[PDB]
């Protein structure tokens, strides 16, 4: 079944002008581009969006490294979607993801890595609408 | 001198996945994304848009095809950042295109050309502000 699903090209691999190496990963195996817009979030966005986490020790420095720099935000589509998504990203600790993930290939540190996705179909709708409205996904 | 010009990616190009191909063409010669959207055009947006051609026999045709699917639009920011752009994007006709350009790799023919870009510093900043405000921009 064909979904949609958020992917989020975080401060540092906008920094490091890998956008289109980032893009060809999804686009080169069977996810189509439908969304998509750079934007350079508020506190408040990046508070908003990771709410889940605002217990955790790592929730201070997750928001000022999000907010730290331009990010690129784009709605992916095709089958299986979220989870392919995911699966191309890769594990969050780079030592650990595997060969020719995004990760592996652009990630710093299991903190600073690289991109975002959303986990499941549920949180793909959620993310989506935080940052697009209908109107913003172009059918091909 | 760190200018920064207006990129539309076809049609063509998007239908065929190869927005990440295109986007590292600028990013691997020093070109930064610093705006960038995912758009359908309108009639009246790509009549406007190339209104310069309104007397040219193919506006017509040009405007159909602009029309036709989703293109993606940013603005590229760098050092010569016009000239450097059309370096890359390459001659109009994909014969005439020099190796390892984006038209010379992206496109069809003289008229399904993958790539626009801004021609003039001045027209430059007339194209960017047609499609962004300037609130729209993410300086790094």
């Amino acid at each position: 079944a064909i979904e949609r699903t958020i992917s989020i090209i975080k401060p540092d691999a906008v920094g490091k002008n890998v956008i289109g190496k980032i893009y060809s990963r999804f686009e080169e195996n069977g996810l189509k581009i439908v969304a998509a817009k750079m934007k350079q979030l508020t506190l408040k966005e990046a508070q908003e969006f990771y709410a889940v986490h605002k217990d955790r020790p790592f929730y201070a420095g997750l928001v000022e490294f999000m907010t730290g720099g331009p990010v690129m935000i784009q709605v992916l589509e095709g089958e299986n979607a979220v989870l392919k998504n995911r699966e191309l990203m890769g594990a969050t600790n780079p030592t650990e993801a595997a060969e020719g993930t995004i990760r592996a290939d652009f990630a710093t540190s299991v903190s600073i890595n690289a991109v975002h996705g959303s986990d499941s179909v549920e949180n793909a709708a959620l993310e989506i609408a935080y940052f697009f409205s209908q109107t913003e996904i172009c059918p091909r």
